[PDB]
DNA sequence: TTT
């Protein structure tokens, strides 16, 4: 049902309209409004404004949000801090979404933040702290997503992310008996069970799924379940999970699309085919560049975040991109966000290069999972099409430098997420 | 400046050798940053110039390569003669023996940070507490003056006790001056007249036996409170000098020193990978190598922690075994990690009685941006942490 | 998720 394209069209058109309104409201020039650091501050503000936790009770007004906005003053970039009532941001978001809930658009910006974090930060320390292997880095899609992300969030979380969450719950349960006991212990028990079914949904073999059934129905979850969850994570390195992959773009790309009269509602939109590639092909996004950062390396980071491509084979990504997509360890860039202590007056901006050449579309079960792992074969470039091939009629034959590393995480030196 | 010039030329030569061996073995730049590869290359040039002390004309060991997204072990074999040639050609015809001994001291510092010697100590009639006095205890027999300079009191005492015991032998004129020089080297390391006098007495017994061992044990015990003066040399794996020279760094012109900011600058911009065994903590492997690089096994952990800016923990609490992978180990199962090698800061019977009286009476850190050492940072230590790397020790015994 |  083309109704799905209709609904997704309306979500991203809402984000666009919101972004245009926030730019007029903050008196951003159209140049400043194409700065990805501005997009991320505005996206963080609408997300905080709708984060109903609050704890109205040190010196930080809980009714207020904001952050850094970067403006051209006298031929250089300057940091100006802003402060906004959450209430007015909510009003601007509802007014752009014509009074609807528009929670889908919020979760969409969240999945964009999660995909950018996956492309930017290392989680090997979080893995070691949990008794997981560093090799499980390739299984950590969505590992920085909040609780509040619902079904779209859960859909993109990798096996490692789910296993890390279940191990963190088991350990609190080991730590205190009265974690599992009475009224509130009843609560965390179904949260535990749901988390098991979400991870069960991701496994594609009956053996792996059965093992999760066993993990879900232990009355005293402890080390034996952690050990079984570690075994399952290791198996997911060869008998791979089914993980949803959603290309979500910064609000400033949807904003520039709606300002140019693009009608997302009528054309529809999809996070899965040509649609994000078409928008990125005609995009004009600027980024602040630190001194001695390579802007082509910053471009790779953002292209990768936008196409949710951190966990994809680099040779496949290279082919679709039409320029080499290199391991993170070889990038001369740090992340998009500028820290508070950084000097932005020393920083130039570059147009990000976001185009592509192509677009694209317990012991029994242990034994059986080992047999399958040994039997497994040791391309992924299938549904690649020309941008002129709107209907996917002419699959392009993949062309790889097969001697390049497949994993984005080979030789990784990225900052640890914190 | 001519000291810096000569040290610059040694380190630049090691770099040039490493770059040549990487082209020779068709190592990619990624493979060449693997510390296991560096150790195989360093072991090969050291064996090729004789034990440091199967077909004896040939040397080799494991080289690890990326094939189909995994690490694979390839055993290699080279005529010693061609390795010697490649070393000399990298050191511009000279027989750069300083550079050989430099790689040796790096191996010795790594062993000191990795392996227990408490069994070797007990076998010699020494105390396990003397673990903290065993710098250089794995150094090859005669490593010349740089070797002898970094050997701790315990190491010298263990060597002298081993000689006395063989004599319980005195060709006999030979071993007598070897004995005498070993006594003067150990005398050099003691910082009190009483301790030094006692060594003079030990050097001039015509029949060295149990009484000299007993005096050597007494002196080792005293070195736990009236500490010796020991050289500490920060020597890095060849792959770090190699990566520095490939980036056009000119060690000869800039000079180099093993003592101030120079090794810290190199480590701060380094990219060294290590094979990690399953269930090993990569941050623990990083501590091991950071410690080996800064010759810091015998330093107070609270000093090490301060300079490092992250806690440097006792060996007994580390979840790693050593850097070298044994022959029977499965490398295809192993990932590699970037070693974390950065720092927050950089840094610069009468006699018996009198040694007892003294024993009873006993009670430069700079920013890496502070190139000239102008602004000493006042240290702040967690005094409730243990000071000794060897507290709670469980490391494998050296063999 | 306002320095």
């Amino acid at each position: 049902a083309t109704e799905i394209r209709a609904s997704v069209g309306r979500m991203v058109g809402g984000i666009g309209r919101f972004y245009i309104q926030m730019c007029t409201e903050l008196k951003l020039s159209d140049q400043e409004g194409r700065l990805i650091q501005n997009s991320i501050t505005i996206e963080r503000m609408v997300l905080s404004a709708f984060d109903e936790r609050r704890n109205r009770y040190a010196g930080k007004d809980p009714k207020k949000t904001g952050g850094p906005i970067y403006r051209r003053r006298d031929g250089k970039w300057v940091r100006e801090l802003i402060l906004y009532d959450k209430e007015e941001i909510r009003r601007i978001w509802r007014q752009a979404n014509n009074g609807e809930d528009a929670t889908a658009g919020l979760t969409h910006m969240m999945i964009w933040h999660s995909n950018l974090n996956d492309a930017t930060y290392q989680r090997t320390r979080a893995l070691v702290r949990t008794g997981m292997d560093p090799r499980m880095c390739s299984l950590m899609q969505g590992s920085t997503l909040p609780r509040r992300s619902g079904a779209a969030g859960a859909a993109i979380k990798g096996v490692g992310t789910m296993v890390m969450e279940l191990i963190r719950m088991i350990k609190r349960g080991i730590n205190d008996r009265n974690f599992w006991r009475g009224e509130n212990g009843r609560r965390t028990r179904i949260a535990y069970e749901r988390m098991c079914n979400i991870l069960k949904g991701k496994f594609q073999t009956a053996a792996q799924k059965a093992m999760m059934d066993q993990v879900r129905e232990s009355r005293n979850p402890g080390n034996a379940e952690i050990e079984d969850l570690i075994f399952l994570a290791r198996s997911a390195l060869i008998l791979r999970g089914s993980i949803a992959h959603k290309s979500c773009l910064p609000a400033c790309v949807y904003g520039l699309a709606v300002a140019s009269g693009y009608d997302f509602e009528r054309e529809g939109y999809s996070l899965v085919g040509i649609d994000p590639f078409r928008l990125l092909q005609n995009s004009q996004v600027f980024s602040l560049i630190r001194p001695n950062e390579n802007p082509a390396h910053k471009s790779q980071l953002v292209w990768m975040a936008c196409h949710s491509a951190a966990f994809e084979d680099l040779r496949v990504s290279s082919f679709i991109r039409g320029t080499r997509v290199i391991p993170r360890g070889q990038l001369s860039t740090r992340g998009v966000q500028i820290a508070s202590n950084e000097n932005v007056e020393a920083m130039d901006s570059s147009t990000l290069e976001l185009r592509s050449r192509y677009w694209a579309i317990t012991s029994d079960m242990r034994t059986e999972i080992i047999r399958m792992m040994e039997s497994a074969r040791p391309f992924q470039g299938r549904g690649v099409f020309e941008l002129s091939d709107e209907k996917a009629t002419n699959p392009i034959v993949p062309s790889f430098d097969m001697s390049n590393e497949g994993s984005y995480f080979f030789g990784d030196n990225a900052e640890e997420y914190d």
